[PDB]
């Protein structure tokens, strides 16, 4: 009578045997994998720190190379001299990371980390930040060139290359990007990293915004159970870059199963599943400055997909991003201007033969649209198709071997996205890439059902991938290539051009 989903009950879902992890040509492996043992730290590879200062890799900042003139000086000495320091006031704090930082500091507001220490915490709280959890940030920070010891590659435009490396090495580069030390990463009129998302944390420390306690409750929620105890998996992070896309006219796949609910979430219901991000095309969005909505959140519960933004290339139309391994950290009520952290979380994921926590997330960037008719444009179409085919299709993996896709409603609210005709892309892009849906409607019960009778309806009809797109090509020819204000909606345009053909 008024049931919370629709479809395939999610139990007939898919939730395959790893190769042996090695470094190869398309693979940094930053970690003996030889030594690798559950419940056991990894060891980093190699014993020693190995630097490259060049265009290919992440410019660390205890490189020789990191320097600033004095004779030019070791920003690395600096770093060091300015966070081995007593901070018993947020003052302290801000002097300290702008020693470093000279140009910025009168850029670079700390209205919101003074408010936060002073303002929002009780006098306990403010006491255990700043003489238990800042100082373990500091240690861990400069820990960094026996941690890191091999250089990092940009995940650049068009590589199609995987870095997998310590759950530990990154909270190493996460305490560095909070005391924004990363060089280079900082001008506005910069060139080399133009392309490249912003990485120190420096913006989550200015204005006044109510949510942005909320922000740094959540990350020193990570930093003080990273600092306690050492974290023991790994992560892997994917760019992938297909050539070849499908000729969707011609497709002659049918679709596939549907689980569709106006309750749950993407994190809680869809373990085991292939997770969507519905990313900004810089990977993690405003999650170091103001965002607060889907993809903001997914990065401050599971920190470790922050470190992305240090590598990731700001994504093609054509690329994507797979993180596997990540671990939830914290628990939230509420989304955007209602966002609070709730308590720390205990992440009872299993681990894969490779240690990694089994939590695959894909970032995929829905286009913006100024005008609500642009996306029906073929070319708008197509390319929302090849993007979400993109983050489903794993090559050289068979059908029964890949999990569903969980999902919802990707590129909606603000970029402007129809959520009828995104759900209808990406259940054709699951089909192309032979992968179930699971659809997350997020308290819409009418979309719920919307998107469940059309998708039985094609499906009771037997119609292909092909036959949805030409009436998808139908719609943008019949209502919206000639309309100058749509007229008729497009599922109602669907059940009517198959009804009456
Ligand atoms: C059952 C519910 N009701 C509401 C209002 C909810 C909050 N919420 C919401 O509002 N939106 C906006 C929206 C879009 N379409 N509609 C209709 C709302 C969301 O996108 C959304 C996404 C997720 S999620 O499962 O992706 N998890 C993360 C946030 C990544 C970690 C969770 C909650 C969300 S969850």
């Amino acid at each position: 009578p008024d049931k919370k989903w629709l479809g395939t009950p999610i139990e007939e879902m898919r939730r395959i045997r790893l190769p042996l992890l090695r470094p190869s040509a398309n693979h940094t492996v930053t970690i003996r994998v030889d030594l690798l043992r559950a419940g056991e730290v990894p060891k980093p590879f190699p014993t020693h720190y190995k630097d490259l200062w060049d265009n290919k890799h992440v410019k660390m900042p205890c490189s020789e190379q990191n320097l600033y003139p004095v004779t030019a000086g070791s920003r690395w000495e600096l770093i060091q001299t300015a966070l081995l320091n007593k901070f018993t006031r947020p003052q302290n704090l801000k002097d300290a990371i702008l020693k470093y930082n000279v140009a910025y500091s009168k850029k670079w507001d700390f209205t919101a980390l003074i408010d936060f220490w002073d303002k929002v915490l009780e006098e306990a709280e403010a006491q255990h930040l700043y003489q238990s959890i800042l100082p373990d940030m500091v240690k861990i920070a400069l820990c960094l060139p026996n941690i890191c010891t091999q250089p990092i590659p940009l995940l650049a435009a068009a590589m199609n290359h995987s870095i997998t490396m310590s759950q530990e090495q990154i909270a190493s580069l996460l305490a560095n990007a909070f005391f924004c030390t990363f060089p280079r990463r900082n001008a506005k009129m910069k060139s080399e990293y133009s392309s490249y998302p912003d990485i120190n944390f420096n913006r989550l420390f200015e204005g006044r915004s109510s949510r942005k306690p909320e922000k740094l409750k959540t990350l020193f929620c990570y930093f003080r159970r990273v600092t306690a105890a050492a974290p023991t998996g790994l992560v892997t992070f994917t760019r992938q870059s297909l050539e070849d896309f499908p000729e969707w006219e011609r497709c002659e796949k049918p679709l596939t199963r549907l689980h569709v609910t106006y309750e749950g979430t993407i994190e809680e219901n869809g373990q085991g599943m292939l997770q969507v991000d519905f990313a900004n095309r810089f990977v993690g969005g405003g999650v170091t400055s103001a965002g607060l909505v889907q993809e903001e959140i997914r990065f401050l519960i599971n920190p470790e997909l922050i470190i992305s933004r240090l590598f990731t290339e700001v994504l093609d139309h054509n690329e994507c991003l797979i993180i596997t391994g990540t671990e939830q950290y914290s628990e939230y009520t509420g989304y955007a201007e209602t966002y609070r952290w709730s308590r720390s979380h205990e992440d009872g994921s299993e681990r894969d033969d490779w240690q990694r926590r089994c939590t695959e997330i894909v970032a995929i960037d829905a286009l913006h649209f100024r005008r609500y008719l642009d996306q029906f444009v073929p070319e708008k179409m197509r390319r929302e198709l090849n993007k979400a085919y993109c983050g489903f299709l794993r090559p050289g993996v068979s059908s029964e071997n890949l999990s569903a896709v969980a999902t919802g409603n990707w590129g909606c609210g603000a970029f402007g996205g129809d959520a009828r005709l995104k759900a209808l892309i990406q259940i054709l892009a699951a089909a192309a890439a032979e992968r179930d849906v699971v659809y997350f409607t997020f308290g819409d019960s009418e979309l719920m059902r919307d998107i469940y009778s059309m998708h039985i309806f094609l499906t009771e009809r037997k119609l292909t991938v092909g036959d949805v797109y030409k009436l998808l090509l139908r719609y943008y020819n019949e209502e919206c290539r000639n309309c100058s204000t749509p007229d008729i909606k497009l599922y109602p345009f669907i059940y009517h051009a198959v009804e009456s053909c």
